[PDB]
């Protein structure tokens, strides 16, 4: 998440973390990069609740079906009245998937181990040195050292169209996961994030949520009288904090039966029952830029 | 389908059939033939639902644009765990004669059908009407018969391909899935189907799965399981192929494999049905039937 080289341009982040078994939890990781030169491996590294442990390998539609579950969470809280989109398009599955190579640093030894990191990936020059030093590290260590920090290395070659993907199985320390959101800084202070997450097994923290859903900025329909609003629900088993995009059309099969869309539902949905928490903040702009901490449930 | 000599070879049928306008269907039929060293041309017919109007042309490799977006919705139904590289790893399409028949006719005037094509021996004749002829007419309809022709001499590396519209009798769609009769009693089928505007048939997909069986993998784990589930807006009935691997070497991981999905995928919201039988055996020799969506 916390991306190097910082020029690197990505999208369509898909993250899923669940409880393997009482003292271990998997991490899967999928994104995709954009840049074609790229002579030097990008690192992308961020921070875990526990020490990795060994590299999975997942089939090859997991990716279609984290996403899909998400979006199935979500698209219950729209209201979207159009059906032009339509007509799925003669897009045809062509790139394989590429394989991040992973590696785990303690928290506590990245900042002694980062610049002897990069050498080993032929980054040796003072200005990228001091660019992971200034918007990197800071986004994957602070005083408090007790996470850790998972390396994942993309070899250059890879083909711009494929999906860059890793999974792993780690050892919380203490009932925590970290759903790594935070991106590297950047000179401006505001961040564009596009992922979709599926966690099990944690605890709803709706006050992190709250301030997490306040901070978005969500895309706009440029539709005249488009309103954003906020929403902090409970319905039987679920919570919803979420931001949406609401607008009004005049009625094409009533009178003044107008349509009350509401689109681009971002946040975060939690299932009270099965302990899940889905979560999509797809183009989305925010200030805050963090990841999303919380408590594993404990028998 | 139903194919003669009734010694030919034939896989990877692809079909489409839609509606075209309130009275009118276009049926696109693709497939290929194995046999190379052919002299008297191959004769494939099968049933329609009514009389064909127009034989048509498509633009070259429409076939690809169809199989793709079968195999998408059966795709998103397996857990696959295999290393397939980048895609590639010539050739126009050719394309069959195009006639038609109705069941009468062609009941009576078959021998004459078969001679004009080169078929003069009583040993040909006997064979198209034993193993041909009882998957063309029945006696308890009326049926249509299309009449395919392929010349000798085409590329075996290339696509057969017909296309045409026809007026449906009736309200029905046949989708030619039948073969010619063979001895074994056991037919293989290697076909993806798209068809739209139609009338989900809970039943007669049902019965269709329930009698197919599988390709193996050779696997000591594997198992062919029988779905027929819902999402009340998509209706999926098919059989997969089920098993683990796991090697304990590195860490005990386990995978759990559900590929070779084959059977009926229907979409309740565009009222369209998606059809693969690839690699699957039935003792079931028959098309499929349905009802036309009546707006």
């Amino acid at each position: 998440c916390v991306i190097f080289p910082v020029e690197i341009d990505v999208s369509q982040t898909i993250i899923r973390d669940c409880q393997v078994d009482k003292q271990t939890r998997e991490l899967v990781y999928i994104n995709k990069i954009m840049n074609t030169q790229l002579t030097k491996p990008v690192l992308m590294m961020f921070n875990i609740s526990g020490p990795i442990r060994s590299v999975t390998r997942k089939n090859n539609n997991l990716r279609d079906r984290i996403k899909s579950k998400v979006d199935e969470q979500f698209d219950q809280l729209e209201r979207d009245y159009s059906d032009q989109m339509d007509g799925f398009h003669d897009s045809i599955k062509y790139f394989k998937d590429e394989h991040y190579s992973v590696s785990c640093q303690n928290g506590s030894v990245l900042k002694s181990k980062f610049a002897k990191i990069l050498k080993s990936h032929d980054y040796t020059d003072k200005k990228s040195i001091e660019a992971y030093e200034k918007y990197c590290l800071p986004k994957l260590v602070d005083e408090r050292n007790d996470y850790y920090v998972a390396v994942c290395v993309l070899k250059p070659g890879f083909e711009n169209g494929s999906n860059q993907v890793l999974s792993f199985e780690y050892n919380p320390i203490g009932n925590k996961v970290i759903v790594p959101f935070a991106h590297e800084i950047n000179d401006t202070g505001l961040y564009e994030y596009d992922v979709v997450a599926y966690v099990d097994s944690v605890q709803f923290d709706g006050e992190q949520f709250e301030e997490f859903v306040q901070s978005l900025i969500l895309p706009s329909s440029f539709k005249n009288s488009e309103k954003v609003l906020y929403y902090n629900e409970a319905s039987k088993n679920k919570s919803m904090i979420y931001k949406a995009l609401e607008f009004t059309t005049e009625s094409s099969w009533g009178k003044s039966e107008k349509y009350n869309w509401k689109i681009f539902c971002n946040g975060f949905i939690y299932d009270k029952k099965s302990k899940v928490l889905y979560v999509k903040l797809h183009n989305v702009t925010s200030a805050l830029n963090k990841n999303v901490i919380l408590n594993t449930i404990k028998a």
